[PDB]
């Protein structure tokens, strides 16, 4: 019972950041097998962050400019390569804790954890989503950039955030492992607005599914809806269209618990008409987002308390 | 900018988590120098759960009895002891993995880190805090039994609890690492039911200056307020009472954002009587109390382990 907003087990990335320093700048590194991932903003200077060349930049660089430091060791740069907006750095030594990993793109609406970093060393880690307009509500103070996102399946590491900048909203952009920023941002200090974000419809279904599997229906009502006039109706709180394919996804969480998804659809209609009127769920007193229903069938029980 | 429930980092507790099984039992141990630590209650089966004799029941077994498995490798068990409600099984092997470490008992209201295991295998790491009577709300389920609640502080974990029952309303009980209940539980099948809780004042204060740091200020106010006059408001809604020295905690975060604290314990009573009127804090519509005031120092400041 109870369900909280739960990273993975951090073990396996912490013993791949390291801290790579540039001229006066020095941010958070990956380090997997003989190489070593950044931001490629790491070359910028003082008079680089509006409108950096960075191909102009990095030629004039060589392989002893970049110091990567492993908690104490020293590896040294052997060779140097820029694929869109993420350095890659060839180092002397093979991680000995490389884990099994892979690169991956995520779409909106999917989760992952945060191991936020300071000088190549730890500071915590927390759970994040990516919001519909490809902004992520991190916590990131300034030489974090470098820090990973991850999702963690059988002892493989996958990869899919490298943080690089702060929005002026205060929410956070960044890049794929293979340097491809998600949403249209780019990394220059010019001004730079997220679109209007919204809420991810699928994942607050899944999340009223685990209060049922928890034990708790009082929101339910005897409604139904089409998905059309559910669509219809939620988007006037400026929820996600709900789509046939989320539909599909929140099947087995309908098949724990008896309840249809158009049910739950229906449920979550009176839940945005109300509120709770001084109740929660699941220990909030809004509607969480942030939970997949791949998170939920994780966390969660495989009995409702019925 | 941004503020998260944030976990401490997991990977020193990772490499010291174990399988514990005792005939049909399996729960997690943690395994340290050459000592496993998992919940005595492991030793009990489905006739012994509802008025057991831990010492009896202990002393009719021997240390084969004691299967522990550290991943793929077993650990011989030489052998077994009680200390209050864990077991203590002696094995032929040091952790090679154990950290800088030190047993520790936290009071209520204090936060730490919970690394959830199944089998022995690491799932998940989540912030609790312990609830001012004694149970935290954690997410177990079961075969959870045996997974440690941690804090760091520069390279050592501080490990404060050991996690053992769920109570009938869903929050759970549990002992910190020498077996020492927190609260008045028992590891026995019995009627058992959480005391009625309230809310870390101090907690919510430190919340309150995280969301100033962070530039979100409309619920300061003009007014002040001394300490028993809002320890008098505060008690309606179930709140625990503020002391003087939770107001010199609370010192740092006052000198930091320029808001005194009873300036903002004066915006704390008018948001209790009142309400939020609409508004969130910090993406939130309920007043947060599970971060300590060091934990938003630690969090604004970026202090590193
Ligand atoms: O938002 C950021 C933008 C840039 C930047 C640097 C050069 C040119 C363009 C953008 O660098 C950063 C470095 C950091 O360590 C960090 O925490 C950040 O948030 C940023
Ligand atoms: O609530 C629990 C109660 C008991 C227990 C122990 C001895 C006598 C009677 C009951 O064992 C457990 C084992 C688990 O693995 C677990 O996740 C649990 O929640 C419990």
């Amino acid at each position: 019972s109870g369900f909280r907003k739960m990273a993975f087990p951090s073990g396996k990335v912490e013993g791949c950041m390291v801290q790579v320093t540039c001229g006066t700048t020095t941010l958070n590194g990956l380090w997997l097998d003989d190489v070593v991932y950044c931001p490629r903003h790491v070359i910028c200077t003082s008079e680089d962050m509006l409108n950096p060349n960075y191909e102009d930049l990095l030629i004039r660089k060589s392989n002893h400019n970049f110091l990567v430091q492993a908690g104490n060791v020293q590896l040294r740069v052997i060779g140097h390569s820029m694929q869109n907006c993420v350095l890659k750095l060839k180092v002397d030594t093979a991680n000995p804790k490389t884990p099994k990993y892979k690169f991956v793109r995520i779409q909106p609406g999917q989760t992952f954890s945060v191991l936020a970093c300071y000088n190549g060393s730890p500071s915590g880690v927390y759970q994040c989503a990516m919001r519909p307009n490809f902004t992520i509500k991190g916590s990131f103070l300034n030489g974090s950039c470098g820090s990973v996102g991850f999702n963690i399946d059988y002892d493989c590491v996958s990869f899919c955030y490298m943080h690089h900048m702060e929005l002026p909203t205060g929410v956070h952009a960044g890049t794929d492992l293979e340097g491809n920023f998600y949403g249209p941002f780019v990394d220059r200090q010019t001004a730079q607005a997220a679109g209007t974000d919204t809420t991810i419809t699928v994942n607050v279904l899944a999340w009223l599914y685990a209060a049922v599997i928890n034990g708790d229906r009082w929101f339910l009502n005897r409604f139904t809806t089409t998905l059309n006039d559910f669509n219809l109706v939620a988007m006037k709180y400026n929820y996600e269209p709900l789509t046939q394919d989320h539909v599909d996804i929140l099947g087995p969480l309908s098949a724990q618990t008896g309840i249809a998804v158009l049910d739950m659809c229906a449920s979550l209609k009176e839940l945005l008409q109300n509120g709770m009127n001084g109740r929660t769920i699941l220990g909030s007193a809004l509607l969480e987002d942030e939970f997949t229903p791949f998170d939920v069938v994780r966390q969660c029980s495989g009995v409702t308390f019925q």
